[PDB]
């Protein structure tokens, strides 16, 4: 099965997935010269204070939060999307070291790992039919550097102790994801595609210009946990990245100057 090691890693997911090869794949380097900003892009609404997380869990590649999607509580709206997007998860990408992590490159520069919120347009009216649409999801990219403690990140470094391997899940209700941003909505966007198996090229990407700054011992702890199920040897969760991807005949838009 697929995953981040040599055998089974990035560069042989196009066996299985074909697509991986295609026209419009994630993540990119974002060349901050080359992006145009665009006035007719409209500011990002990201209204999350009617948010209900369900779970925390470990399914062999990240670790994810998962919310009730079945009404609009926690949505993105507005920046270059038609329509509404419901969040459905939000999950990380980090690095063995600070200096590697995220998906996403700025002018080449990796960040230590990269939070991704994901939502799904409820005109397709649930997830999987939006993942066979060209505008089904819209996924929010969020880059983490190392320096200060992100406070409104502690309650989840707090329980990964309890979703250490493969399979693990706990209770983690009332989580309120406004914690993770940061203060600028500035965003570049493009089309892309899920940066995991099956990659499908259904993703609206907004990736904030400002990072958040987390703490090396709350980034420390992310790589703690285990790509392996409970009783396998032990290899450690990190380096959990697709590198970029080519930019191929697409445009990256900024929303400032
Ligand atoms: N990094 S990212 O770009 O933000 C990024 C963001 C989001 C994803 C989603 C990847 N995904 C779907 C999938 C689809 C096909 C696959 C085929 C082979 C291997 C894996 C696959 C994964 C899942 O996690 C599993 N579904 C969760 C919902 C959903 O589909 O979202 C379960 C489908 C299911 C099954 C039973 C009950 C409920 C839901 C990838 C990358
Ligand atoms: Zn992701």
């Amino acid at each position: 099965h697929w995953g981040y090691g040599k055998h089974n890693g990035p560069e042989h997911w196009h066996k299985d997935f074909p697509i991986a090869k295609g026209e419009r794949q994630s993540p990119v380097d974002i060349d901050t010269h080359t992006a145009k900003y665009d006035p007719s892009l409209k500011p990002l609404s990201v209204s999350y204070d009617q948010a209900t997380s369900l779970r925390i869990l470990n399914n062999g590649h990240s670790f994810q939060v998962t919310f009730d999607d079945s009404q609009d509580k926690a949505v993105l709206k507005g920046g270059p999307l038609d329509g509404t997007y419901r969040l459905l998860q939000f999950h990380f990408h980090w690095g063995s070291l600070d200096g590697q992590g995220s998906e996403h490159t700025v002018d080449k520069k990796k960040y230590a790992a990269e939070l991704h919120l994901v939502h799904w347009n409820t005109k397709y009216g649930d997830v999987g039919k939006a993942v066979q649409q060209p505008d089904g999801l819209a996924v929010l990219g969020i880059f983490l550097k190392v320096g200060s403690a992100k406070p409104g990140l502690q309650k989840v470094v707090d329980v990964l102790d309890s979703i250490k391997t493969e399979g693990k899940s706990a209770d983690f209700t009332n989580f309120d994801p406004r914690g993770l941003l940061p203060e600028s909505l500035d965003y570049w966007t493009y089309p892309g595609s899920l940066t995991t198996p099956p990659l499908a090229e259904c993703v609206t990407w907004i990736v904030l210009k400002e990072p958040i700054s987390v703490s090396s011992e709350q980034v420390l702890k992310f790589r703690k946990l285990n790509f392996n199920g409970e009783g396998e040897p032990e290899e450690l969760m990190v380096d959990n990245w697709r590198p970029a991807q080519p930019l191929k005949n697409r445009q990256i838009k900024a929303s400032f100057k």
